């Protein structure tokens, strides 16, 4: 049965909040949250990974600062020997030549994944049980005024489903007023929302989840 509450931050499986800056690299940050998460859960070691590697090297279908998809990124990580650490390949907020090879010369630490799994489309229920096991990458509509200027509390709307931003759900719970919510780690810096996080109403009336949060969710698989 599903736990009534989940917070991977408290379990040491979530790194600090970052700021993607002007670069449209939300997809890379979302991907990293999920990979950092499953690696911590499987090894007990929380390591900060390189969103920059995805931006520079995962170029087959993803398009650097112009956008991308988390599932395409998971595939890249699976087929290209994992993801290197942040320290080895720091974020530049701009796309540059893929240089992880020489970067790994002096900094070899990487995290591997076996692949990824998609949460059945529009299922907040399936999303809940995926979250109960690990952080999950999701897409939402974040261009709306309400979302953009959110500061605190359980975000109830207003927002549609014009998916344009990739983030990650690191947990879920119920507010004191009885409202269920998803704990979403954003990449707009720690001064936005609740220390960089936004609690999006969970199990709302919206078929695919508020802001379309359950429309295109996926997570990485890792075992050993």
């Amino acid at each position: 049965d599903l736990p009534p509450s989940v917070d991977w931050r408290q379990k040491g499986a979530v790194t600090g909040v970052k700021d993607q800056g002007k670069c449209g690299s939300c997809w890379a940050f979302s991907t990293v949250v999920s990979v950092e998460g499953i690696n911590a859960i499987r090894t007990g070691s929380l390591v900060s990974l390189s969103e920059q590697e995805l931006i520079d090297c995962d170029t087959a279908d993803n398009d650097g600062c112009q956008g991308g998809l988390m599932d395409n990124a998971f595939e890249y990580i699976k087929n290209n020997g994992g993801l290197i650490t942040e320290a080895a390949y720091p974020y530049r907020a701009a796309r540059g030549t893929c240089n992880v090879a020489r970067a790994a010369q002096n900094s070899p630490v990487v995290v591997h994944i076996d692949g990824h799994q998609d949460v059945p489309a529009n299922s907040e229920e399936d999303l809940a049980r995926a979250v109960a096991n690990q952080p999950v990458s999701v897409a939402v509509e974040a261009s709306g005024k309400a979302f953009m200027f959110y500061s605190e509390g359980v975000f109830t709307g207003e927002c549609g489903t014009e998916l344009d931003h990739g983030v990650a759900v690191v947990g879920y719970g119920v507010a004191e007023d009885g409202k269920a919510y998803w704990t979403v780690k954003n990449s707009w810096g720690p001064s936005w929302g609740e220390q960089g996080y936004i609690r999006v109403e969970k199990d709302s009336g919206a078929s695919g989840g508020l802001c379309g949060i359950a429309m295109e969710a996926s997570y990485p698989v890792k075992t050993y």
